[PDB]
DNA sequence: TGCTTATCAATTTGTTGCA
DNA sequence: TGCTTATCAATTTGTTGCAC
């Protein structure tokens, strides 16, 4: 699925034009990276959640010199997926 | 942000109701949740992908009776951020 | 787009059951 | 989403640069 076969599919299970679909899933995920970007953590109940996380500098490995290296302090974006999500795609046994 | 918050600020962006803002976004995160446990992608440019990962059995311990326990094999889902989104975290050089 | 070095290395996550 | 086990064990990601 891609970002227009998912506006198809909400289209037309909100009822909006497959423009607005487009409209507002474009605007909520802008609004998504915008928000993790500044440091803010996005929680969506039952699908999960994004934040920014910071990485440690550590140390790695030229692999055409062999030479070792630092890696510097980093911050990436991070997914959790809710309990709901998690349990779609791995339905409980136990 | 949470749900109700992201809502309100995409009916602004896009200019609709809080009621559509919802209902759109609403059905967007269960699509997307309906794909990825049918063994589907979900790739949205400019954002990043979803996916379901296999995991193999692993070992673990029970905390109530320091028993060693078999976690069995399952499938967990994965978000892999796009390009824009993880320079947007961290400007580039 | 893989695939790639290190006898890597910082990181994530899961395991009970109750609050 | 907390604390609460293991002197845990499995994951992921990154390091460079080619065409494997």
């Amino acid at each position: 699925m891609n970002k227009g076969e998912l506006v198809d599919a909400v289209a037309e299970k909100a009822s909006v034009t497959k423009k607005q679909a487009d409209a507002v899933l474009t605007a909520a995920l802008e609004t998504i990276i915008e928000a993790v970007s500044s440091g803010d953590k996005v929680t969506l109940v039952g699908f999960g959640s994004f934040e920014s996380r910071e990485r440690k500098a550590r140390e790695g490995r030229n692999p055409k010199t062999n030479e070792k290296m630092e890696i510097p302090a980093t911050r990436v974006p991070a997914f959790s997926a809710g309990k709901l999500f998690r349990e779609k795609v791995a339905p409980p046994k136990a």
